[PDB]
């Protein structure tokens, strides 16, 4: 039973979930090229793919779901993800991206790639707004597993999946219980609670939009099938 | 006085700024369908500008902070208005009322039936949700404050509209359980708005507004 938990117990959960922080490809050539920059981010991304999918598994409520649709909300998210994460490692780097923590990347770094500093900027900024509202990592959290079953939900039609869109809004229904939950423990009156969530959630947009065009940018220079994450979720 | 609002202020004042529904110019099959969706979009710009000014806290920014908003909300903007619309004619899109399309007239357009199963999708969702016309039009400017964004200012003024939607569903008779939740189900459809858009601009640069044209067209 997903929808069981209380909202302290759905905080233990996703806490227990969090994927490791892992390291770039150690000591390359430094200063970078345009594809041995490229290679490196590229051997990160994939190599946190496999945690991803570990981590979605113990979500509550993704593997009540079926196999097809796991893989269409992965499908639908995965860039998303790596990118929040991203932008949560960075918090305390003011100007800087902690792709990994041997890979602390200014601004004027992306330069390297061309077009790249557009998306740089993009990420920077929202890791600025998220230390200008103090984001905690129990809120964050929240807001990966809003991200992980929200973004492709809207694409599924029979019984069948009328239930299981049915049974993804109870999961983001709980989330956001759980989000309110911490601001109430927290002591934020009503007003502030309500005016905290929305503005968590509409940030979840501007990722969205990163997303898009980081996938734009990344086909401009591969992407992950169906069939690679069908195969790690089973074995 | 856009911070000094009341809930009812707020939405009589958005629901007066709503800009009015156009029609399609076309009279056989003649056609050519895509210049025809063209002069209704160019023909709802005029009225967007229009209502942008009639925004509660918009009007108080610099006409440089409201050419920025506008340049990158126009297009959620016009697909969330061409969803409201559409959420009486399931399976079809109510691009105007002299024409209405159903998801096999989007095969017309190569590429733009991918984006047509998107807004049939977020109309379905909104069905589902009996989504009212206040809350549709505290989206509206929720989307034009938010996918830009002195800085502040803009979000005193969307704490404002989350305040007006948390009133309306208390006013409806929500339980506070309810409220949050669904404030959190409406501000996540917006997620869904900015992806169909940005797919929207890929799709139109196969086929086709800059900073000089929204900018002249707000001033006067
Ligand atoms: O031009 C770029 C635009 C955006 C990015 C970037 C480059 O660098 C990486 C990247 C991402 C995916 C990718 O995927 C390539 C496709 N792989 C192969 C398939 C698995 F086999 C998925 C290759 C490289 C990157 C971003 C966005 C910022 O957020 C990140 C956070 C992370 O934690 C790790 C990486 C990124
Ligand atoms: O491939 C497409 C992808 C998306 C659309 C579409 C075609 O049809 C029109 C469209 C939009 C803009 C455009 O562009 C107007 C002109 N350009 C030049 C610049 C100056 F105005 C903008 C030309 C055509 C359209 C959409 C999205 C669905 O929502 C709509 C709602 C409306 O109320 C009106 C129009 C649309």
């Amino acid at each position: 039973l997903a929808l069981s938990l209380t909202a302290d117990q759905m905080v233990s959960a996703l806490l227990d979930a969090e994927p490791p922080i892992l390291y770039s490809e150690y000591d390359p050539t430094r200063p970078f090229s345009e594809a041995s920059m490229m290679g490196l981010l590229t051997n990160l991304a994939d190599r946190e793919l496999v945690h991803m999918i570990n981590w979605a598994k113990r979500v509550p409520g993704f593997v009540d779901l079926t196999s097809h649709d796991q893989v269409h909300l992965l499908e639908c998210a995965w860039l998303e993800i790596l990118m929040i994460g991203l932008v949560w490692r960075s918090m305390e780097h003011p100007g800087k991206l902690l792709f990994a923590p041997n890979l602390l990347l200014d601004r004027n770094q992306g330069k390297c790639v061309e077009g790249m500093v557009e998306i740089f900027d993009m990420l920077l900024a929202t890791s600025s707004r998220f230390r200008m509202m103090n984001l905690q990592g129990e809120e964050f959290v929240c807001l990966k597993s809003i991200i992980l079953l929200n973004s492709g939900v809207y694409t599924f039609s029979t019984l069948k999946s009328l239930e299981e869109k049915d049974h993804i809004h109870r999961v983001l229904d709980k989330i956001t219980d759980t989000l309110i939950h911490l601001m109430a423990k927290a002591g934020l009156t009503l007003q502030q609670q309500h005016q905290r969530l929305a503005q968590l959630l509409l940030i979840l947009s501007h990722i969205r939009h990163m997303s898009n065009k980081g996938m734009e940018h990344l086909y401009s220079m591969v992407v992950p099938s169906y069939d690679l994450l069908l195969e790690m979720l089973d074995a």
